[PDB]
């Protein structure tokens, strides 16, 4: 049975209710477990890239594949939105041709301009501001782990940014307590914290941003993080200074539980925000966690189509 | 039945009888309406681009799904003519490989040598002379309208280009009357002027080439414009004040028939050649005159396809 | 039968034993007279290029599609690993998305960690040091004229480069004799020409590696060039003149046997390593050469997924 959602896009998990979420994870671990079957045949979904990608670019395109479909690599710098054609313009136009469209691009206005003047469905890939393909993923990846996301500790530590935010509203839809920790200057956005916590407050989850490292971590389930300078981002020197009370390594993870698992969305730098030791170590499932990337899509894909 | 062509090849409408354009714009209408079949199952269209597209690109390669086949996006910046291979070279070693070429470029030449040394089909996608597939669709949205050619007016107003070219020999093909204006340093080239004026001459098209744009509009059943600046010119500046009295805007279109539709190959720079206004107001068709380039390039390949 | 192979990765041809290269080849022979049947039915090949390609890159996609599978282009400049993502990472997430990779880039040990950190079959479509489709290929089309390796001389003239080491350790395996003439300066790889002389001595073959380049010819079956500036060279200007005395040209082939054929890798620069009069004279075979870059990679393809 596919999931029924209320909604045309997928831009920041907003959109989903609760149940919605756990519906899409319960049948991307169906999709992922059972042969594959041609629930997609014949449908085109186009992929606009602003920036790089390995795994979103190929899982995408390979969900549809493997769905009986097409996925269509469509760089950004060959459309004629390089020479001024609108976001608007460009919308309607690819609802003649094609059934979908995922977009990863810098300005989050952009994709939410994108869906609102398609017809067809768009999925954001990742924004300066958001990347929930990633944060649903994530939560499947837990719940294969936990069977449960109540009484579970995630803890983010690093910079505030589009995977966090992610995060952040993932967490509290599902109920799941979340920590976060950064430096000061780096903090997430204080309006996606603030959708947040009024989202938590109707699903008991706790949601905590803090400066401290340590104590963010403490008795933690997961330990996340992620790169400390994202593409969007321009360069401050003073930065990764700033940042090195952040990296993840072994005296910062004996304040979790002995049984945490370490996540990251990749790609990752070890040596900065993350040491190889724990990123190649016992505790580390962030391959299993991009494997997810694919059924946690390919379940989001079938659901908007089927619409 | 599938329309039967004596041109292996599509580089510029030249190569098409009256009839044949006629049966292809009937069949383009049928494919619209009727449900998917498999035409050119297992089939490979090579699509080569040293410009930028949006519709020429997403439209052929969707074409080609959806008739079972495939579209391989080949940017010209990775192909070694980048490093002087000569375009025959390159026409004999994809003969071997695939089953047709789609290619958009700069020199009319290269589309030439391209079709003369391949011994599989190729389609110009657009060159700084010839953009044939845009007006074959448009041909198609106009008949949509008016199911006749016969005493409908088409005004082109602005620079004397690629697609101007190419409107200008199909509705010289088709019997239908045309008025071009530009600004003088500006007009269609001339020898394409004469070859539209020759087939005229046999279809009863009445093709004339004005400067003055408010008499080329004159009761006109459709309006006509493109950029100012088209890709093959990014150095002439000066061209954006010399064409200022070329934009369709409100006090130009009253001169047309109350009932004219207002068309645009896109991209659009609106308050350029076009205002708002028009574009995105009651008698603007430019969305459907997009969806068009899909099934009249669906019933193009077909065709070429079936020799 | 389709061949088994003991490999799990192509990446120069030092894996493969002489029945394997043989039986690849026949196998190659009855694809291309045989009807298309879909043996990779559902297969995804990732197709990374960080170089320019025309055959490479269009004949690995369409063989995968024409076996029922699909190619995807992978443009090096987008993937993550330009971010300074590992190889290593990059391979354990593709191994969970698609089921091969081929990989043409710049540095050989790159293309073997890849091959080692991957769970799915690597193949080299060219680096720095190898290009190892290109001579099976080239195997197979010497074999078609000659329907045996046993007495034939191949003479390359040219730059001890890639397509001249493949080309060695081609001819050792097959026990073809070959001979090759460079400049001063510009030698194969000793290492390389090591390892062929070792196999060499198993299978037959003479292997000669010369300055002069007449002597070089002299009553050759085939004589072979490639261009004298590589994709991964930044070579002295002083490179142009001591080449000029390796030209393939009228003087230089008559010291070959009469029935000579000539065979390039393309791309060429006519005038340069080989005149207009040899590449396109009644001798030269490279148009059928590139066109079994198609049939032979087929073969390799199936073989390895089989495995
Ligand atoms: C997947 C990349 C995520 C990272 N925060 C970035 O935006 O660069
Ligand atoms: C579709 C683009 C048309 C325009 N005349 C150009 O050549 O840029
Ligand atoms: C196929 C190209 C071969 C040439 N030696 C190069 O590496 O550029
Ligand atoms: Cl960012
Ligand atoms: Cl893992
Ligand atoms: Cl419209
Ligand atoms: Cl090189
Ligand atoms: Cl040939």
């Amino acid at each position: 049975q596919v999931p029924k959602l209320n909604t045309k896009d997928l831009l920041t998990l907003e959109e989903l209710t609760q149940e919605e979420i756990i519906s899409l994870i319960e049948f991307a671990i169906y999709l992922k477990k059972n042969k594959q079957e041609p629930l997609l045949q014949g449908k085109i979904l186009g992929l606009i890239f602003d920036k790089h990608s390995t795994r979103t670019r190929v899982s995408f395109e390979a969900g549809m594949v493997q769905l009986g479909g097409h996925g269509m690599f469509l760089n950004g710098k060959e459309m004629q939105m390089q020479r001024g054609e609108t976001v608007s313009d460009t919308a309607k136009v690819l609802s003649h041709y094609i059934d979908g469209i995922m977009i990863r691009t810098f300005s989050h206005a952009d994709v939410e301009e994108l869906a609102k003047e398609s017809s067809i469905p768009v999925i954001n890939g990742l924004t300066d501001d958001h990347h929930p393909c990633q944060a649903l993923a994530d939560l499947m990846t837990i719940y294969e782990e936990t069977n449960t996301f109540k009484g579970i500790k995630l803890a983010y530590v690093g910079d505030g940014n589009n995977v966090c935010h992610s995060l952040l509203l993932a967490s509290a839809k599902v109920g799941m307590h979340m920590t976060v920790a950064t430096p000061v200057g780096y903090r997430p956005n204080e309006e996606i914290v603030k959708k947040a916590l009024a989202i938590a407050k109707e699903t008991g989850a706790e949601i905590e941003i803090l400066h401290n490292p340590e104590l963010a971590v403490n008795e933690a389930d997961f330990i996340y993080t992620d790169v400390w300078m994202s593409m969007g981002q321009e360069g401050e020197e003073e930065k990764y200074t700033l940042f090195q009370p952040y990296q993840i390594n072994k005296e910062l993870v004996k304040h979790a539980k002995q049984t945490y698992h370490f996540l990251h969305c990749l790609p990752a730098h070890r040596e900065e925000e993350v040491t190889g030791e724990i990123i190649d170590g016992p505790q580390s499932i962030v391959f299993e966690q991009a494997g997810n990337r694919l059924h946690a899509q390919k379940a989001l894909l079938v659901s908007l189509f089927k619409n």
